[PDB]
């Protein structure tokens, strides 16, 4: 069932290369960000998927630098370990444009925008588990900005919002626990 | 599959209230929104679910007085048709506690409670259309936020991100357009 889809969805830290069908990973990768809704359609999502030679530049050359750089004011071989990373976005321009396009909601759109980082994000996490690959969710943004959008040319439009690290699952996912029912949801007749 | 589910979600705006099996689609919401990730676990989201009696009320003595008074400074009707309207709202009082708890990352709470609010809001979306049933959201909040808090006696600290309108479907979702995958996906090896 979906509701099953979505309890297998998991964060798996232990993450390896072994992936059979690459081509096949980003075809669903692609299809979970399709078939996501975003406010009026916008489709503000964008994607940088890096795999093999890329994958380990991003952790080696960008974001251990970046993040040592930052301390002087381990995990990180563990993501590197991964099949890929996908890299999150959502394009400024757009929300930019609607803002102006319809200055009747234009508060609402960096806001629906943020909302559909969230959607796809999760779409693409639960279509990665359907294959059996596991994945995490990262974010070391604002960080890596420039060093990404310079080495993958990316529009300056493109703001990080998260980076998914996936690949063959090594580990089993840990414990995790629920609030009370009771505290979340109010039903009303 | 799950990318099936997936494409099989839409807005649907033409609804009913041939709704088989309440309990079932109230089950599905709550596991829908269990199983859904958010930031360290800190499952900010809060569901008020209104059918029947309530969901008359919602619409015809909150949202059109609430619009017709803001507009002085139809579709409703479409709204009100609906089996029922699920409110979702993201507890503050758990974001500022995480905030504090956390510093480091105190910017970053309110952003992932956003995200957080679409990832469930999508996953009920989606889980609704697959026991048939049709949804579409809306964003009458702030307008609505002081009356239904009111009305249902909800935590001050609950604030109000979307409406899912659902019910039986009376007609088929409208065309959709899709951007050009080169547009949005750049993968690098
Ligand atoms: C918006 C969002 C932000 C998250 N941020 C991080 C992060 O920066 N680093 C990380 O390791 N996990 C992060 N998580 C993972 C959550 O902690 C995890 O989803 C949650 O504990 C539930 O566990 P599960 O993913 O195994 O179901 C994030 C999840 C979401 C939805
Ligand atoms: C964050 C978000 C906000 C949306 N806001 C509204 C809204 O206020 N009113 C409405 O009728 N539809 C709203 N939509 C529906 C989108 O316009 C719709 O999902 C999009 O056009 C794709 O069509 P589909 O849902 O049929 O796939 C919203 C969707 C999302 C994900």
């Amino acid at each position: 069932s979906f509701i099953k889809s979505l309890e297998n969805r998991r964060t798996i830290y232990a993450l390896g290369r072994n992936v059979q069908d690459e081509e096949k990973v980003i075809e669903t990768i692609k299809e979970a960000v399709r078939f996501s809704p975003t406010a009026f359609n916008s489709q503000t999502g964008r994607l940088l998927i890096l795999t093999g030679d890329a994958q380990d530049k991003l952790w080696d050359e960008i974001v251990a630098p970046e993040l040592k750089a930052a301390m002087e004011a381990a995990k990180l071989d563990g993501f590197k370990a991964a099949f890929g990373t996908i890299l999150f976005f959502e394009d400024q321009a757009v929300v930019k444009n609607l803002q102006e396009q319809f200055a009747l909601y234009a508060d609402n759109f960096p806001v629906w925008s943020e909302q559909g980082s969230g959607i796809i994000s999760v779409n693409v996490w639960t279509a990665l588990a359907e294959l059996g690959l596991g994945a995490n969710l990262q974010h070391y943004n604002p960080l890596i900005d420039e060093a990404v959008a310079k080495e993958w040319n990316l529009p300056e439009s493109w703001k990080l919002r998260g980076q998914l690290v996936f690949g063959s699952i090594e580990a089993p996912a840990g414990e995790k626990t629920f609030m009370d029912d009771a505290d979340r949801f109010i039903v009303a007749k």
